[PDB]
C-alpha cells in the first residue's frame, strides 16, 4: 500500500519521492522541482518544504500551508494533487513534499507588459474574482494578490496561489499598516491587475512607499468626510486634514477607449474607502462578465478554522499534527 520511493539528488539535497514522479527538474528556490506524474499523466510541481520542523515558526507555517491547501478545492485556486513523506513513522518524520499542477506561467509571462483584448481581460478577471469568491467565503483574505501570484496555463486558465515591485498591487490601507483589513483589500489588487491588463501599463508604479500613495491619491482623490470620520489614528487624522483636497479622477479619461463596463467595474474596485468597494460575489454579477458569469457554478467553501494554526504549541505537537494531515490526505478524482 505504501509506494516505493527513490533517492535522487537535486539542488544540493537528497529528494526522496514516489516512483510515479519522474524527470525531476528544479525550477526555483522550499525548493520546487518540475516532474511528470506517470499515475495521472500530469506535469506537476513537487515542493520540498525547507527545514519544516527546525523551529516553532517553521513547524507552524508547514502545518498552516498544508492544512489550508488541503481545504482549497476550486478550479481557480491552487490545490493539492498529493502530499507525501518518506517517513514510515512519526519518529522519523522530517520532510514534507507537496504536489500540485504545473501551470507553466504566471500572469506576467502571459501579459509580457502588453495590452490584452477586452475579451481576454473578461475571462482572466472573471476567473480571479471567481477564485476570490471561494477564498473569501472561507473567511480568508489573500493580502498579496499580484500577477506573480497567478498561475495561467496556455488556454488562459487561471489559479490563485501564494508563493510567500510587490507594493504596486497593495491596497492603500495595507501600505499604511491599518490593522483591520477587510476582504476588499484583494479587490483593490484585482482592480490594479485589470487596469494594467487593459492598458499594458502598471497603474501605480511608485518608486517607493510614499510615491505609491501619492500615485493612488492622484487617481482616487483625497479622503472625503465619510472616510475621515473612520480614522482612529489622531496623527493620521491630522495629516489627512492638512492635505490639499484633490478630486477623484474620471476613469474614462484614464482608460481611454476601454469598454465602458470595464471602466465602470474599475470605478467600483478602486474606491479609497474599503467598505465602499465592490465584493467578489458582486463583481461576478457585474454586466462586464455577462459572457462568463454563471450563478450556479460559482462555488463557496466550508468556513475554515484559522484558530487551529494560531495556537502556541511545542515543536513536537506541530509535527505530530502535520504528520496526521499527511496521513489523512485523500487525493482528488481525475
Ligand atoms: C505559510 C503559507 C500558508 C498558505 C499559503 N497559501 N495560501 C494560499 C491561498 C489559498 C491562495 C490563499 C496558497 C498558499 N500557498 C501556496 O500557493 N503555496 C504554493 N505552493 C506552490 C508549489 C508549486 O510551485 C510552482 C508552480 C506552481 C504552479 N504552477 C507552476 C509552478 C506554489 S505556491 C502560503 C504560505
Ligand atoms: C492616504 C490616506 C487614505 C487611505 C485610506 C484607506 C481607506 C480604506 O478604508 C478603510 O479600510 C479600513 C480597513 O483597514 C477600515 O478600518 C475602514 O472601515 C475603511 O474605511
Amino acid at each position: 500500500e505504501r509506494p516505493t520511493f527513490y533517492r535522487q539528488e537535486l539542488n544540493k539535497t537528497i529528494w526522496e519521492v514516489p516512483e510515479r514522479y519522474q524527470n525531476l527538474s528544479p525550477v526555483g528556490s522550499g525548493s520546487v522541482c518540475a516532474a511528470f506524474d506517470t499515475k495521472t499523466g500530469l506535469r506537476v510541481a513537487v515542493k520540498k518544504l525547507s527545514r519544516p520542523f527546525q523551529s516553532i515558526i517553521h513547524a507552524k507555517r508547514t502545518y498552516r500551508e498544508l492544512r489550508l491547501l488541503k481545504h482549497m478545492k476550486h478550479e481557480n485556486v491552487i490545490g493539492l494533487l498529493d502530499v507525501f513523506t518518506p517517513a514510515r513513522s512519526l519518529e522519523e518524520f522530517n520532510d514534507v513534499y507537496l504536489v500540485t499542477h504545473l501551470m507553466g506561467a504566471d500572469l506576467n509571462n502571459i501579459v509580457k507588459s502588453q495590452k490584452l483584448t477586452d475579451d481576454h481581460v473578461q475571462f482572466l478577471i472573471y476567473q480571479i474574482l471567481r477564485g476570490l469568491k471561494y477564498i473569501h467565503s472561507a473567511d480568508i483574505i489573500h493580502r498579496d494578490l499580484k500577477p506573480s501570484n497567478l498561475a495561467v496555463n496556455e488556454d488562459s486558465e487561471l489559479k490563485i496561489l501564494d508563493f510567500g515591485a510587490t507594493r504596486w498591487y497593495r491596497a492603500p490601507e495595507i501600505m499604511l499598516n491599518w490593522m483591520h483589513y477587510n476582504q476588499t483589500v484583494d479587490i483593490w489588487s484585482v482592480g490594479c491587475i485589470m487596469a494594467e491588463l487593459l492598458t499594458g501599463r502598471t497603474l501605480f508604479p511608485g518608486t517607493d512607499h510614499i510615491d505609491q500613495l501619492k500615485l493612488i491619491l492622484r487617481l482616487v482623490g483625497t479622503p472625503g468626510a465619510e472616510l475621515l470620520k473612520k480614522i482612529s489614528s489622531e496623527s493620521a487624522r491630522n495629516y489627512i486634514q492638512s492635505l490639499t483636497q484633490m478630486p477623484k479622477m474620471n476613469f474614462a479619461n484614464v482608460f481611454i477607449g476601454a469598454n465602458p463596463l470595464a471602466v465602470d467595474l474599475l470605478e467600483k474596485m478602486l474606491v479609497l474607502d474599503s467598505d465602499k468597494r465592490i465584493t467578489a460575489a458582486q463583481a461576478l454579477a457585474h454586466a462586464y462578465f455577462a459572457q462568463y458569469h454563471d450563478p450556479d457554478d460559482e462555488p463557496v467553501a466550508d468556513p475554515y478554522d484559522q484558530s487551529l494554526e494560531s495556537r502556541d504549541l511545542l515543536i513536537d505537537e506541530w509535527k505530530s499534527l502535520t504528520y496526521d494531515e499527511v496521513i489523512s490526505f485523500v487525493p482528488p478524482p481525475l
